[PDB]
């Protein structure tokens, strides 16, 4: 069969385009109207280099690319007039990278739906609203009890009257939704629910071994990864740290190396002086991480040429082995700083078409 | 109808042209020269790929793109031989980037529209250059001797009549400018003009409560401000800087959590020590923000083990918090450097012909 | 002769197509199955961009390109479709970078290619992963000994019986490679190879000059080298530093201009002043290095205005001497970080076939 | 006419060929064994997308574009093959910015023509690289003997007779050269020329106002920009030192906005306190520069939380002044890195020919 896309001629055999009987090309009734007698060609009046991309798709059974030059909203519209089908559709999706959402678990109830439109939807209705700007205010007033408690004016009981409005008010934004979820084992995976749990773990311990009183007070400033539900940048820090396992291993390994070999450098050239202050190799690796780190503190300073000849090596080797994994870090951060700003903005608008 | 653009065959249907009869290919008197009787057909010896993206423009009903391989001063000169005229050939503008400039407000005066070109346009003439040299000399001044002021060898009045030189200078510079305007509406809310005022608002209460002598001469340093509006420089950092709101405020609340995790943190391990400096959480907290940063000071120093293994993970995650959302701040400003240095000259060039 | 990829006419001479007599084309009984008498033509329904440069491979001679549109698994297709040959798939191999996996030494026997497969390859078998999990355990305890035998409380033997089980095991693992390798003069090359049998060399002469005595404790260090081996990571760490060979030398030689040059500016700038710390030239090294990579240590600083203006434009261009070199650096760590994470990955699965 | 690139149609008219009479389509006995007198066109078996440029190189008059996938190896010899001149091949040549070498200057003689050749031209001949390793030695020990001068066991005269080795060494490899050049008004603007004799005239004084007696004494310093003559790489920092002039301007400029703004910041924020460092604005110039660049020095710490909120503002947005205007310079420093290690030499073995 031959067909001219606007003058381009593509040619092709009919068993090709019989692979997919229910497309355009594929359907001898939807193409015959396209049919130009004179010249025994199907004629269509596209756009000329989108259809070397539609082609391809019936040769090679099923792949579906985008040529460079045609952007998005050209190149969904043809997949909409040849009639590819949603299954071409959606093999679209991805190759573009913009995965589609996931269907929301519906509880089945009334009275289900709307408490689940309530609370963890809180873009949609007043009453949603109304508790995302007090769900900023119970947290940020916990954190800095927690602050203000520690602070040694008071410690070197009123301060239990303020801690407990913020820590019921915790348990009443946990108790709403411990009965109003769709499932339950889903519940105990989402890594949003699993430690606003842990907040009261360590709480309902202390109203009811020294070294686990403190352990304790640790997990109290956990509170501050409650911030992570309502603010949309946090998930674009926290997808970037949880896609770079093994770069991030990279990271504090390379100077790890370095710490090692550059305390032992240090230690050798002044280990010939009473007066050096660096004792032995733990000592002096607070010194071989301050001057890789250019931050230095001078506790531990190098009085001899041949101590100064090796922390002047140790700062110039120590930015190289530190900035070298760090730009894949900033390229995935700018990643999902992309697909979550204008990926499934552009995408969607005309992805679902 | 049949184009043959210098041996590639375009055809496409004759309604498609009559969508824009008053363009070359609409206008069957214009285009009737073109014809060719003898292959029923019309050529043109032009550019071979530049007429992929002008059918296209047919086809779509108003778009208009560039293909990737041709330059600008090639694309711009087809649409002025097609004359698609200038509704096209400002939507080929802006899908470049390149706004046009904007028309300048007429007081309609020949007394208002000479001050106009004599103050505000300093470019254009020799008195318009002869204040630019002196806008420069009264600022330097002026900052200087309120750094001069301070200066305690004079503090622990001749340094009143030198700076009331500068101040009825700046006023000088204001009511030249206060009666020579279009508008006044548009005064109130130019930038350029919005903190100059401010700057004379200070110094009136001056000659004519503690707190309230102090803020004054905070708003005394805003005299800085003004050297914005001569300097080219200033604006590309006033556009990055305008631009990039939701990430200049990601940056300051990326450290705001590794601000309270990791004081708690060098809390907790240096709380079992008598001589360890870190008495609260707001006691080191200006050590937890200068180890971050990679600056350090030294005030306060973590001695055990425990101490000095939690600043050592501060300062590999202090990078990793304030390097992330800084690479599309310097893209940023980038691109007002590349809009402003060869953005317009490039463009103007060949997109107002 | 005329041949038509789906529509696309390519039309070039005979003599061309004879040049490689063993190919699809070049086989006048292999071709002539896809012959068309009534169009005398030859009609491939293959990819239509794909045949642009399989054609011009006949016609410049040998040469194989790859057009920026079509992927790598569809042309590596076209490469075993038209039957050019392994020659010529070899050589579409080095054009995109991923050079063939070299043929392993095989020493030719049924003890010693066992062996070989035992420790050198610690992927394959059971005892293969059973040495690496202890040839981890082995190094780290040994460098780990060798800072605490450097610690005072001890010094300032049970500690002599303990790194005799680390050592004759660093024996047990070379003793099993000595006589199990193919070749013996490769055995010396190989820089994993080298560095092993040095850390034998230093302790060998300890059971059986202070100078002396002090070098060799510093090759005990360098039994951190061998994790290299066994650490996927530190290879692309070796191949960055063993590729930057002229990029690192001017990263030490850019600064070796800036701690001249401002050495002696801080010191002319300070010689008129009896409590000026910078004694010399010599003596303020230590402050142009410290300030320029941005640590600085504070036990020499300057006090007057003149000395405190040089300082101000070291620290300026000290960043603009350093990180000028630095990010080729970056880019070829990322080259080889993606030619071994994601290179022969995708590769040689379209590669090979 | 037409023209058939092995498959591709390509028509245009006559008078288009004609504009160049010179080429190979201009010529009517050149073209003319190309003819096909059955199709009635001219049959070229040459690489495609290559001639889409050499056509249009004709319809423009004159320009020389490059299409994207066709490389440069490949699109050089189709201008030799079609024969547009040396005229289009050099029009080649810059628009991929390759500058062809300039011609050197001719003195016209055979004793001036081999002493030309045998000092400025060391990579050449046996004594050519003999002066080039002694140049170095001879540099280097002056730079380190005005170091040792200026060391204090000596200062608080066989120091004479060792530094005059070298300046009349310094003094030998001038006056070879002072009469050893093709022009005289050429010597005295090149920048590697005019700081040699700098070096003379600083010493020359000295053996035949105090202020005066250090001012040279700086001078000397000067030396160490003889080093650039025989180092390929300082060129390369010399060429980007002195191409980003307007850029480095401004980085020096946003930091002082920075320094003014903050040093009164933390004034005014720290005014009430009589333990206050900061005695006035001048005075906390250094602590507004030390925390910008992120060096830190620790001689003035503001000490309360209103002093300790603007230095933590200051680090932060020290960042964002100075990151800002380098990535243009590390571009700048990458091109002319890019063009004299692998700019010329791929350029030059396929551009002359």
């Amino acid at each position: 069969v031959v067909i001219n896309i606007s003058g381009l001629r593509f040619e092709t055999q009919l068993k090709t385009l019989c692979q997919f009987p229910e497309t355009l090309l594929g359907d001898p009734k939807r193409r015959m109207r396209y049919f130009d007698p004179l010249r025994n060609e199907y004629f269509f009046d596209r756009n000329r280099p989108s259809f070397d991309a539609i082609l391809y798709y019936y040769q090679s059974g099923g792949r579906i690319r985008r040529p460079v030059n045609v952007p998005i909203d050209i190149f969904s519209e043809e997949i909409r007039f040849y009639q590819l089908g949603e299954e071409a559709m959606e093999k679209f999706r991805e190759d573009e990278g913009f995965l589609r959402e996931e269907e929301r678990p519906l509880p089945r109830r009334d009275f289900q739906r709307q408490v689940w439109l309530l609370f963890e939807y809180p873009e949609s209705s007043g009453p949603a609203r109304g508790i995302a700007i007090v769900s900023v205010l119970v947290i940020l007033i916990s954190i800095v009890i927690f602050c203000l408690e520690t602070l040694p004016e008071f410690r070197d009981d009123p301060f239990f009257v303020v801690e407990t409005l913020c820590i019921i008010w915790f348990s009443f934004e946990l108790l709403v939704r411990f009965f109003a979820c769709p499932s339950k084992a889903t519940f105990s995976r989402n890594i949003m629910n699993l430690i606003d749990i842990v907040a009261i773990i360590p709480y309902f311990i202390t109203l009811g071994s020294l070294a686990i009183l403190r352990v304790i007070r640790l997990v109290r400033v956990f509170r501050i990864f409650k911030l992570s539900r309502h603010s949309k940048g946090l998930q674009i820090l926290g997808q970037t740290l949880k896609a770079s396992m093994r770069e991030l291993g990279l990271l504090i390994f390379f100077l790890f190396i370095g710490v090692i070999l550059f305390s032992s450098a240090v230690y050798f050239a002044e280990a010939d002086d009473p007066t050096s202050g660096f004792s032995s190799i733990p000592d002096a690796f607070w010194w071989a991480v301050v001057t890789m780190t250019t931050v230095g503190y001078g506790d531990m300073n190098p009085v001899t040429i041949g101590g100064k000849i090796v922390g002047s090596l140790c700062a110039i080797a120590g930015v190289l082995t530190i900035a070298l994994p760090v730009p894949v870090i900033v390229s995935n951060f700018n990643y999902f700083y992309h697909r979550e700003t204008e990926g499934e903005e552009q995408s969607q608008y005309m992805h679902v078409g």
